[PDB]
């Protein structure tokens, strides 16, 4: 109830300071369902036309192979050759891959779930780059300035896609599986145009029970890495949720729109037919508890790992020594909202 999906409408005043508006949203409970939507100001446009994007390469587009039954699949990326927007645009689009006729979101939902393993789509996914223009210096994902930034600016050390920006180019029925962001932090995620892009959420709360859940589904995975939900190749059905009693929430989100994950917020969903999304992520003094907390996937070589020293040492000093003994005790409460909030 207090864990439901909310949404915001920022004024242009609100909407102006980014790390602000965050910790408004988390005085308002936002957090506690693990994603929010803020519709941005009727005014704000990050860029004037999406015409001139024809010819950007997508260097590395991902056929989803998904193989499963009752509400539980495995989902399996086979890389392609590079194409062009203006060439995936014409492969979403055709007969094959366009989006099937439906009247509402639940008879599309359904379809979702009885034909995700036929006919594999191809998603856009990873595009290093933005579509922000230069100018535009409210809520721009390529330099939002967050502390997150001290990633970059005490170890030159830049990961693609966690403090840079990527561009998703989906497709009807193209997936994103289960997950919490890598080292538990926050994501952005906008809707430059194109088909809506749908959300499943599990609040935070209710982050361990999911994982116990997904454990007992995928034994043999979960043996080989604790933290196989990072992989990214897990789905699971609403209808399973359900049967085991596991919160969660949906919502859709259209072209124009944001959505924010929180920390430990598990997500998933999909897309409605040919679109176009820019992400990255963000911190807050919120999470670098999490972050702290966070059980990593070990199992794979290049794993997005962010050294806590710098947060701890900085926003912490008090509990440094400790922490680096290994003798930091702090317990997470997922309902507390960012110190950040306390103005509001
Ligand atoms: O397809 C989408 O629209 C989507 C939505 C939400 N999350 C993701 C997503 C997919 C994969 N990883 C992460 N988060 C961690 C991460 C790690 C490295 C680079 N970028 C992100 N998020 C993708
Ligand atoms: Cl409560
Ligand atoms: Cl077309
Ligand atoms: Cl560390
Ligand atoms: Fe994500
Ligand atoms: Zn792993």
């Amino acid at each position: 109830p207090s864990a439901r999906i909310m949404t915001f409408y920022p004024t242009m005043e609100e909407f102006r300071n980014f790390s602000r508006y965050i910790a408004y949203i988390e005085s308002q409970g936002a957090h506690r369902a693990g994603l929010a939507k803020v519709v941005p100001p009727k005014e704000w446009k990050p860029r004037a036309s999406y015409d001139d994007i024809d010819d950007l390469v997508i260097p590395a587009p991902i056929q989803q192979l998904v193989t499963g039954q009752s509400g539980l699949f495995t989902q399996y990326n086979i890389q392609k050759k590079a194409m062009t927007v203006r060439e995936f645009r014409k492969i979403a689009n055709s007969d094959k891959y366009c989006t099937p006729r439906y009247s509402e979101f639940e008879e599309l939902e359904r379809k979702y779930w009885k034909n995700l393993t036929f006919n594999p789509p191809i998603y856009g996914a990873d595009v290093n780059g933005t579509l922000y223009e230069k100018h535009v210096d409210e809520w721009n994902i390529g330099r939002l300035r967050t502390i997150l930034d001290l990633v970059e600016k005490e170890s030159g050390i830049t990961i693609e896609g966690v403090n840079t920006p990527y561009l998703y180019f989906g497709m009807w029925k193209t997936s994103f599986a289960w997950h919490t962001e890598d080292m538990d932090l926050y994501s952005i995620n906008y809707l430059h145009f194109g088909e809506p892009k749908s959300w499943y959420s599990v609040p935070p709360e209710h982050g361990k029970r999911l994982e116990r859940l997904a454990k007992g589904f995928f034994p043999g995975s979960a043996q080989s890495c604790e933290a196989f939900l990072r992989h990214k190749m897990t789905l699971i059905s609403p209808l399973m949720l359900k049967k085991y009693g596991i919160p969660f929430d949906k919502v859709t989100q259209e072209a124009g729109e944001f959505m924010i994950t929180f920390p430990y917020g598990y997500h998933a969903g999909f897309n409605h037919g040919f679109n176009c999304a820019e992400s990255t992520n963000f911190a807050t003094r919120r999470w670098i508890e999490y972050g702290k907390q966070a059980v990593l996937c070990s199992c794979r070589k290049d794993m997005v790992k962010i050294s806590m020293d710098v947060f701890v040492r900085k926003f912490q000093p008090e509990r440094y020594k400790l922490w680096k003994a290994g003798k930091d005790n702090t317990v997470i409460d997922h309902t507390l909202p960012t110190p950040e909030a306390a103005e509001f």
